[PDB]
């Protein structure tokens, strides 16, 4: 397995970005990546997924912010139609884990019904410093409100 992945669930994880050295790497254990990094960032094109058989949902969220509930939502269905398929799911952004971890949090309430809290308090045992803004704490509120409603 590629260890810098954290599982959340059977199947969806979350990472730093991965170099294009471990590509196929995490090709062999993941089939979908939810990558949240800006274009411009990227060291190597998405179609590298591609070539691999990889499906790639490119969300992009830009550095120190939040995404906004309908991009999160849009996130959530599209990680849960890969899931319903089989496949494991690779989230990730680059440098810190503040954005990726805001999607694993929300993916936790999304699929577990797990409240905030216990969401928030398993993924920062994953890894301390998942999400780490109040502007993103604030969208992870706003989607328990959605949910619950
Ligand atoms: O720029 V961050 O993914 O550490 O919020």
């Amino acid at each position: 397995m590629w260890p810098s992945a954290r599982f959340v669930d059977d199947n969806v994880a979350f990472s730093r970005m991965p170099t294009e050295r471990e590509l196929d790497e995490v090709a062999k254990d993941f089939d979908a990546v939810v990558v949240l990094v800006e274009e411009y960032e990227l060291p190597y094109s998405l179609e590298e997924w591609k070539k691999r058989g990889v499906e790639v949902l490119h969300s992009p969220i830009p550095d120190f912010t939040a995404p906004s509930l309908e991009q999160l939502l849009e996130i959530l269905r599209w990680i849960e139609a890969r899931v319903r398929e089989g496949k494991k799911v690779l989230i990730h952004c680059m440098g810190g884990l503040g954005r990726s971890g805001t999607v694993a949090v929300a993916w936790l309430m999304y699929s577990k019904g797990l409240p905030l809290r216990e969401a928030l308090r398993r993924v920062r045992s994953l890894r301390p410093g998942a999400v780490e803004t109040y502007e993103q704490m604030e969208v992870l509120k706003e989607l328990e409100k959605f949910l619950r409603s």
